[PDB]
């Protein structure tokens, strides 16, 4: 191990052990706050050590002087603003101001985590946070969240420790700064490269590792985050099944793997020096830092928000005030003719070398195709075709729109008994009248009943699309909020289609044998769509068809052409 | 071929094709009644001559003949009642009576397929017709369904045809007498073994239809019941699938395989008869009828409703009136020591017969082991086991029910996580004020609201399980109604585990951190479940647990031992 | 609406490809019309490429092509057979 930064541990927890039943019953008294999902992983890192010196959520002294220069008030280096924000009527309906203690509360059992008493309670420049610490570009996660999740007051304070987070998902791999310096102890370790990553571990990565160890001298430490981490990478059960299948691939006893339940920003260079300060304090002797460290990629505009290796610069600048050792990399490639990995920097520019990127992964991911040994190990590969399958096991939605009695119901059957035939999946079929029946037996037909309406179609179609199932939903659905809604819904589990269902109305009205468009007519039925409720039209459906002029049969010979051409029903 | 039963082919499509036109305008006017899925197959086979020489749904006289003398009013033969059934309120509200004429109307896209003409409409005596034609047992599935699902009076009359069904599953293989007819003869075939069933067929099978082609000198015609079948068959889209696969065991043009729309009845001897009839006006020469055909089994105390071989005297009572050779067949085994299959009464008490019963196949499939070829073709079973697969891809609900606070909610998502971390499959969570928000947002606290709540979340975990998700939900659920209905609704899919949390309302009241007991106890709340509304107690729970005396991390541990009893945390 | 496709080899992927892009491009349903009379001198016997468009049946969507056998005897006149094979492919019903 290596001592923790600021040179006292501040595990809160071990601190406030003593006075957990007092501090308890006080818990119960106070006005509490409940916790988001990210201000809980900073209350964890906080409550530990793993952010030591800091021992509570920063109060402006603090903040300010991170927002700007990158250290606390006492001095000491820390690049990531940490603090725990509330919206004016939070602070007013709970009477908050200076001196006030509150609890802090987990959403997940209810339970009291912390007690928190206010030093301050300050509203930040969100644009200054925003520039200084996160570059500056609006498409950044953490600006993004800055802006639309972070509230608008930011409250300081000191933290006491009433119980330590729970956790259900690998408790024998999560680590507290503590527990892991104990563990290193047990193992009679001494010099500790701890590798930083939130991704499944490949080829290039356990060679990184095997380097640093050899160089510096080092045991390994695969310590990945496990809390929150860039938008939509893999989950992170996926991910530590992932690491857990590479450990037989050092040799016996030369790495541990150590979940952390940091919630990372994408900070980058910042994000980096905040990186060494936590394996500092979690005992780690050294830390990689290689091409992009921390790093979100690039914006829309195809610009990225870091520069590579800027990140290794960034805690370069510290080298003399961050107490632990960053072991340099760059990008390390496979070298095809020697079978071997190195750092770009040692390939004689006519060498070839061999490289698969995010896109090409996913795309393989996608298809089926097969993924290089040279690449990624073979029980790593098979972890991941598990998590992301082909498309010829993915489910989907096929979302059908038109006026009631426009034949979507009838080709939504059609299309059910089709895909039964097809064999891939279970099929869910949801009519208009069937959801109406099951799911909506009390709403009714007002803008806002309908769209409730379509939101309850979107929840369970992505339950069941997340499941690989096969949905075809069939409710008139006439404004173009719930439809886009739903697919914004059921495209977070996988792909949506919208048939536009674009019988004209009178052929619909001609042709209603249930005489419900006569008693719309006859004013028995107020608000009926398409007699006095509008219908938006459509503008960017994936395919748009006419009862009028095609039949049941082919607009679902045309449904299955789509499914064909984006691979959903190749064989599995 | 062979002559029609009677000697008329009554393919009624055929003779009003040329009053399509006019008969279809017709149809527009009149009061139109919708079939129910088993008329609607009754109605496919009328129409086409399938049921030959019958032309309309039976009128008294004819139905009578039959509940009683297996004949028709005109003297021919005729074992299996085919009425059209109504209720006193549909008879009233369509003003139905002798001559008047209704339009016959496809629930599945609402076409208008044919318009009958009342002869009468006579109530008949359920218990003679559950005693003279299906045996009398009460839990004989024909028998259930004459209870539960015929209405109280038949319609009798004969029809006239306005559209032939639409289908799209198979159009390909699904055949008319008449066309069936043609395609004997466009492959020069004039004997002709028809084979009935509802179930893959395995070896043995493929084994009776070449010796009765080989003895009787015939072609094979592979003719399943894709209709309607015994309760809980495998699907017929697996089936077909399965009859696919086995036609390269026979040599080059020997075997056709054509689905038959019929819905059975499991009318053992009786159906037998029937199934002769329509054979024959089908086209087929002979017609094999082996051990224990058309029955559904045994009844719960043990008794088998009809005895093997039964039907084979039945419909040899009538060898005479039924003109169509009938090819019996013991049960066919398995003689290992020479590899080879026959009839039971050809077989030495001497020698050693291999089977596998219905019973070992589905603990096969089941558990993932495996399936002998001398008993079944590997492509054969490949397709069975991607229709039912092992406990170790099933899907499963957890349904968890207590007192709002008994720590439900907070076992429920610890569950969730752990089976994340377990790995076979989608989890998806419905916590009780998930559902309410997500799906039930305007329901209320009413007896009847509650349980339509209920009936709302057993409707999405059915969908859920179906596709093989692991679903678990935490509603109150305080009646042991809407429980019942829920465990029935996901039983048709998959497993359903009530876990009673029972948690005491002390406990519950006492913790209760949100003061919603303090406002229902202060009256705020009307009717709030443990304070007024009622809890009742689960009586048979499959788990019972309690908040109070052991922790959130033991009862998920207990809930996941008994998921690993049953196998669903096997390997994949 | 059906796309007719005419052959004399046993078809390959890319054949296969042909085939569904014109079934999704003129929105038709597909007949692999393959020549079983008399075609070029040296080509794969028609048994053999029979069982072989049978095994490619299987690559289609449900549904979505039909296998049917023409007893034509080709001549190998190129542009003129052309002609001449949009004819029968007509009278035989397909509409592309
Ligand atoms: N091919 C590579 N060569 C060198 N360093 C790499 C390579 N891939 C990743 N790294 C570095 O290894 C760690 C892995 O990071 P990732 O999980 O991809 O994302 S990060 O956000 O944690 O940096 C980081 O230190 C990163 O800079
Ligand atoms: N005011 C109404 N407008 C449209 N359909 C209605 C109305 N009242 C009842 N219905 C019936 O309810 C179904 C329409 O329901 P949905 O498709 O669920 O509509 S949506 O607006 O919410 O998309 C059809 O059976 C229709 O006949
Ligand atoms: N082992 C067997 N030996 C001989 N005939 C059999 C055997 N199993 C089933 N059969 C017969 O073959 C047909 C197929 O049987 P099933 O599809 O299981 O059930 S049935 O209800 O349609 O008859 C019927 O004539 C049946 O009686
Ligand atoms: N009368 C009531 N009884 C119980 N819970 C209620 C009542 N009114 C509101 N609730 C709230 O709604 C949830 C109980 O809802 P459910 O579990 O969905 O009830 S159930 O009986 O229909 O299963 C809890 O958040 C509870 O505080």
């Amino acid at each position: 191990a290596n001592a923790p930064h600021g040179g006292v541990l501040k595990d809160l927890l071990a601190r406030d052990a003593p006075r957990q039943a007092e501090l308890a019953a006080e818990a119960e008294s106070l006005p509490a706050v409940t916790l988001t999902e990210r201000q809980l992983c900073d209350l964890e890192l906080i409550m530990n050590g793993g952010f030591s010196p800091l021992e509570g959520f920063m109060n402006q002294a603090d903040y300010d002087r991170v927002c700007e220069d990158n250290r606390l008030a006492d001095g000491n280096v820390f690049s990531m603003p940490i603090t725990l924000d509330a919206s004016q009527e939070v602070i007013d309906e709970k009477k908050l101001q200076a001196g006030s203690r509150i609890t802090l509360r987990d959403f997940r059992d209810d339970r009291n985590l912390a007690i928190l008493t206010i030093d301050d309670i300050y509203r930040p420049d969100k644009t200054k946070e925003a520039k200084l610490v996160f570059g500056g570009d609006p498409e950044h996660p953490a600006i993004v969240y800055l802006n639309n999740t972070v509230k608008e007051f930011y409250i300081g304070g000191k933290i006491e420790a009433v119980n330590k987070l729970n956790h259900y998902d690998y408790v024998a791999l999560r680590y507290t700064p503590a527990e892991l310096r104990v563990h290193f102890d047990k193992l009679g370790w001494s010099r500790v490269v701890a590798f930083q990553t939130r991704n499944p571990m490949h080829r290039a990565h356990r060679e990184l590792t095997v380097r640093a160890a050899r160089s510096r001298q080092a045991n390994v430490l695969i310590h990945p985050v496990v809390g929150l981490t860039k938008p939509g990478d893999i989950d992170h059960f996926t991910r530590v099944r992932a690491y857990q299948a590479l450990l037989p691939r050092y040799p016996n006893g030369m790495a541990v793997l150590g979940l952390l339940g940091l919630a990372m920003r994408m900070g980058g260079p910042r994000e980096a020096i905040w990186h060494a300060i936590i394996r500092k304090n979690h005992g780690a002797t050294h830390f990689i830092v290689g091409r992009d460290h921390a790093g979100p990629g690039s914006n829309s505009k195809g610009e990225d928000f870091y520069g590579p290796y800027d990140a290794q610069h960034a805690v370069e600048k510290y080298k003399d005030e961050l107490g632990i050792e960053v072991v340099e990399f760059q990008m390390v490639t496979y070298l095809p003719d020697t079978d071997e990995y190195r750092p770009v920097d040692q390939v004689p520019a006519g060498v070839k070398t061999l490289n698969i990127s995010g896109t090409e992964l996913r795309r393989r991911l996608r298809s089926g195709a097969h993924i290089p040994e040279w690449f990624s190990y073979p029980e790593v590969v098979k972890i991941l075709r598990e998590s992301n399958p082909p498309r010829a096991t993915q489910g989907f939605t096929i979302f059908l729109t038109g006026y009631m009695n426009s034949g979507k119901d009838a080709i939504a059957r059609a299309l059910q008994v089709t895909l039964n035939q097809q064999g891939g999946r279970s099929v869910s079929l949801l009519l208009g009248d069937t959801v109406r029946h099951e799911l909506s037996s009390e709403l009714g037909f007002t803008r806002e009943d309908r769209h409730t309406n379509i939101q309850r179609i979107a929840f369970v179609a992505t339950e069941l699309t997340r499941a690989g199932a096969a949905v075809i939903a069939a409710p008139i659905a006439p404004y173009e909020e719930s439809r886009k809604f739903a697919r914004d819904a059921v495209s977070q589990a996988g792909s949506f289609f919208l048939v536009h269902v674009a019988t004209p109305l009178e052929h619909c009205e001609q042709s209603d044998k249930r005489g419900i468009y006569a008693a719309a007519r006859r004013g028995e039925i107020k608000g009926f769509t398409g007699v006095d409720d509008p219908y938006e039209t459509p503008e960017k459906a994936d395919l748009v068809v006419d009862f009028s002029k095609q039949s049941v049969r082919s607009i679902v010979h045309e449904i299955i052409l789509v499914l064909e051409s984006q691979g959903f029903l190749e064989r599995q």
